[PDB]
């Protein structure tokens, strides 16, 4: 604890509904951009929701041969891209110096929907015989840790997280561990998703979840607006290499930031809804900030979960008061799903980024949408414009169904 | 490291094929028992499996009302199950003193493929409209870890693996490290699944990952025996309560045995076969040995993984040689897989089990069906019936799609 190893981020990857990388989907986030629109390329008139945040354009022969490819469902594609990406990003080389120290943990919340949905369809019409024989291999979980350490020879810790909304930033802040406790000296880690099929919204939808705003699909997402009217989902990606310091400081690494502080908690309170009083987000922050040897005054920008719920988005304006006090009202915060939508298991890991270029380029990231803000949410939400500022310290949090809490601590390096 | 705090099993529970909890399991097991017989209640003759080991005379309203019970998928069902009897079996008093201090790690492998395939059905012949509301909230992996700390008010680290086959191995593996490194005092861990449904038999089936021995079921598992053909699908779960040992001692817990060892690898190989050496095998069992600070001469017991794979069950035999060198021919390794069949996310969880009472009772369960071992397997298999034996320390194995690797170390306590 007082003898672990510090860590920093080497590499970065993304694919969001605002770019196929992170410089595109950081260009979008700063102007203000909304990534949602209508669904294509799939029936919706049955649905409550027929929008959500679909990456679009996406060549997965970039990173896989078609070959290859073609045994994966989306989820696992979009996770060896952000992968692939932070690797290439890092500039580290795979040795058999160093191979059994550089692990993987990638996870998602909900996992290969799409393949199920698809396999379902074939089972039910033709039977058990049309099932793909890569249905199981190509939807399981673990496949992007499973197939990123094939694909680059990675022998060290290769696991995957499934923590619902939270599973990003768990994946993140237990790789840190890895690394801290001295279990790998490089992971990467991150998650993906892809659950925009008709189980995806049809599911969601059933739960009372999602907006309805089919005809503003921009308008949709709307964190701590008082016409919210639930989340808006989205798919995508995002992957960070983790690296021990001294280890990238003898390889002459880019280091973006420190990741200083990790924190978990549960509420132990409802499935799917919140404490009013946001109580394990607030023990989780603290988890975080003590985690980091930082005081709350220190924290300069937060990433806030901020799905654009009644409940959850109020829940976080009161634990961001109660862990900051009248510093609550000296930071910046922002959620960045106003624009990009709810990634759901990747959610943690492109909000772990956008933090990260928080602090690289100096700017409060905006909440778009954020016309007339609900009693009670009268912070600093960087409503509408990105926000210059100074920013030493960004904090991320998530949240998931369960209760399960993640907050991710980061400074400027 | 050299500065962690020592982890003891203070509570066990089980689901199995073989029994509602662990006595009536462990009976089944030290009998020779097979649990495998033709699913029921399930047209499976369109299929090339129609067997498996199915969780018998489940009765969910022993741990949840009704109302809460039908809320959840099968295998949240059982996940919650095996958790209840670990923790009461544990004896802890969960109190605003230390529910901070007590938290979960509970994976699948799977999921909740039994109400993906009910509301997928839903979906195609009716329409959105007819997907359960708690069709995600008691689908997704992480709520066995969500439920058990809402019904039981844990606030501490709440998370869920999903590494394949792996998962219940590393469930534990991760959570020991959480007390070790101080992130929690106790955590419930392992894993549960329920993938006897037509998309588990189909996928793994069309995967030809399946035994086909429709006509004898109990002898499809039949770990390095030469006529083996793939592994039989089974459902279950199974959990610990793990315990910062000075905390058990302090409150008078019974402790069963010390986790000393986890050891994590990959195999960088193949998608679902091993390498022919087992060489991802090999160095996950040194990380554990050299976790636990073990000689290789002090285990005496390996629970294997052990699945009736041609492949698997040589390379693990190669891994074992490779690690243990003439000692391999001193320990007794077995499969209780023989007789259970494979649980997928909760193989490690009730394997881990298993071995802590072969520790308690100085026994090697058998490897039953094992007639004619395989060009190689020329160890201590323990062939057919238990073996009474000295016991001081035990090994449990899995393996999983990805070439995820995990090993534990118990060591008599
Ligand atoms: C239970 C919800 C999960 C959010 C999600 O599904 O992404 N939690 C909150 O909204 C919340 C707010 C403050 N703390 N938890
Ligand atoms: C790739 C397989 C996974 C086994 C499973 O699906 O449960 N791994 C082995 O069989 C194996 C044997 C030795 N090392 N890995
Ligand atoms: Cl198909
Ligand atoms: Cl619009
Ligand atoms: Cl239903
Ligand atoms: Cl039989």
């Amino acid at each position: 604890s007082m003898s672990r190893r510090r860590v920093v981020i080497t590499g970065m990857g993304m694919l969001s509904p605002l770019g196929l990388d992170v410089p595109s989907s950081w260009e979008g986030i700063l102007a203000g951009r909304s990534g949602i629109a209508p669904i294509e390329h799939m029936d919706l008139s049955a649905y409550s929701t027929r929008f959500g945040g679909s990456v679009k354009g996406f060549n997965v022969e970039e990173y896989l041969s078609a070959k290859e490819a073609r045994k994966l469902d989306l989820f696992i594609q979009y996770g060896l891209a952000a992968s692939f990406q932070a690797v290439r990003d890092s500039g580290l080389e795979v040795t058999d110096a160093n191979r059994e120290r550089i692990g993987v943990s990638m996870g998602s919340g909900i996992g290969g929907l799409t393949n199920i949905e698809n396999n379902c369809r074939s089972l039910f019409e033709q039977g058990p015989r049309r099932i793909s024989p890569f249905f199981v291999p190509g939807s399981i979980i673990n496949m992007v840790s499973g197939f990123l350490s094939i694909h680059l020879g990675l022998q060290g810790p290769n696991y995957a997280l499934t923590t619902a909304a939270t599973t990003g930033t768990h994946s993140i802040g237990m790789a840190a561990r890895n690394i801290a406790y001295g279990e790998a000296d490089v992971m990467v880690a991150g998650g993906s998703e892809m659950a925009a099929c008709g189980l995806g919204l049809g599911g969601f939808g059933a739960a009372r979840a999602l907006s309805t705003r089919n005809d503003e699909p921009t308008r949709a997402s709307r964190p701590w607006d008082r016409d919210r009217d639930g989340f808006v989902l989205s798919d995508g990606s995002g992957a960070l290499v983790l690296e021990e310091l001294e280890h990238a400081r003898a390889r002459g690494a880019r280091i973006y930031a420190e990741l200083v502080g990790f924190g978990m908690s549960g509420d132990a309170f409802h499935m799917t809804a919140p404490p009013e009083d946001g109580a394990g987000a607030a023990r989780c922050m603290k988890n975080a900030l003590r985690d980091a040897g930082l005081d709350p005054r220190q924290v300069d920008y937060i990433n806030a979960h901020g799905t654009s719920t009644p409940a959850g988005d109020i829940a976080e304006i009161a634990a961001v008061k109660s862990v900051f006090g009248e510093h609550a009202h000296a930071l910046s915060m922002s959620s960045t799903k106003s624009m990009t939508g709810h990634l759901l298991g990747a959610a943690g890991a492109v909000e772990a980024i956008f933090s990260v270029l928080a602090l690289r380029d100096q700017v409060a990231p905006p909440t778009i949408n954020l016309d007339n803000p609900d009693e009670g949410c009268d912070l600093d939400l960087v409503a509408h414009e990105a926000k210059p500022r100074k920013i030493d310290v960004a904090l991320s949090n998530s949240f998931g169904f369960g209760g399960t809490n993640g907050t991710l601590v980061f400074r400027r390096f």
